[PDB]
């Protein structure tokens, strides 16, 4: 049984994630706000029409889980609850499907398609999805996710962080860094 403090921490993580969707900072998000992220992803990666649409479709699939139904506008904390409720219910192969979105993003960073990403690659991608993010924030994020301190992050290393952020009930440095400083 998930404890009150584990639920508190997971929701805190999810609210931090959802606040990234809230591009005007009004405390509310919608389906098209989520699609905007996929559009920014396609632009920086220079995705083909087909790959760009696959990226959009995956974001829409996740939007459904987040309660970002067509036409609705919901609070960042309501979306966070939907995220926590959905993610913590998942078992086995469901959890593999849950990281597909992040693996699509990793491919977009990984310009050589070799299963490694450098700081320049990572920073360019992160500041495209989040142009409000300072160089300090982007580089801090890279440095932490580079947990083996090789100056590059492997696909498997990235997946460790994604899993810990999405499913972790206990606090870690990686989960505390993936979406920047966690929000109240």
């Amino acid at each position: 049984e998930i404890t009150e403090s584990e639920r508190a921490y997971h929701l805190r993580k999810m609210k931090t994630r959802m606040q990234r969707v809230d591009v005007t900072g009004d405390g509310f998000i919608s389906r098209e706000d989520y699609e905007l992220i996929a559009v920014r992803i396609a632009k920086i990666a220079k995705l083909s029409a087909e790959k760009a649409e696959e990226t959009r479709q995956e974001f829409l699939r996740v939007a459904d889980q987040l309660g970002l139904a067509p036409g609705v506008r919901i609070s960042v904390e309501e979306a966070a609850v939907n995220a926590t409720d959905s993610l913590l219910k998942m078992k086995g192969e469901e959890k593999a499907m849950a990281v597909i979105q992040s693996l699509i993003m990793y491919d977009c960073i990984d310009t050589d398609k070799d299963g490694y990403v450098s700081l320049p690659e990572f920073k360019a991608f992160l500041q495209a999805v989040g142009p409000d993010l300072t160089d300090d924030k982007a580089i801090t994020c890279f440095n932490t996710l580079d947990f083996n301190k090789n100056g590059q992050i492997s696909r498997d290393e990235f997946l460790v962080t994604v899993n810990d952020f999405l499913f972790g009930l206990e606090e870690t440095a990686l989960a505390n860094a993936f979406y920047g400083d966690l929000v109240d």
